[PDB]
């Protein structure tokens, strides 16, 4: 079972919309997936409206008790694969790591996505979000897997 850890800096908007929405395109019995902030700044709080209301949208089930979670060293251990938004998430998580991870930090996809936080346009972060989702499922599902689904 690959463990999947999508990151952001808050664990609100892109890093819960990128859990939900890789759920909904791969099954809990072949990879675990879950997502963290790089800092404390939002840690408790649910998900941001707008990331929830995106999901409602496009009837893409999600935790209503998730909240923001700072990532920690036993995540660092734990997971098999740590996804960060955007360049800023790599480098931080780089950091506060002393790189002793490196290969298991990984850039959601080349170029970025875009920060609703600043946009406020939820509707291109899910596309994109859902677009990278489907990538990192070809990356990382055997191709026996690929062709059984669907
Ligand atoms: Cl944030
Ligand atoms: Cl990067
Ligand atoms: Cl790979």
């Amino acid at each position: 079972m690959k463990k999947v850890c999508f990151v952001c800096l808050g664990n609100i908007c892109r890093s819960p919309m990128a859990e939900f929405v890789m759920k909904s395109i791969v099954s809990s019995d072949v990879m675990m997936i879950e997502s963290r902030a790089t800092s404390d700044w939002e840690h408790g709080n649910p998900i941001h409206s707008g990331t929830q209301s995106i999901l409602k949208t496009y009837q893409i089930n999600y935790d209503i008790t998730k909240c923001s979670k700072q990532i920690t060293i036993t995540d660092f251990n734990t997971f098999d694969y740590i996804i960060g938004m955007d360049s800023d998430n790599v480098k931080n998580l780089k950091e506060m790591s002393q790189h002793q991870w490196d290969s298991k930090i990984y850039l959601f996809r080349e170029g970025g996505v875009p920060d609703p936080w600043y946009t406020n346009d939820f509707e291109e972060t899910y596309q994109l979000v859902r677009k990278g989702c489907q990538d990192w499922l070809s990356r990382l599902m055997s191709k026996e897997y690929l062709e059984h689904h669907h």
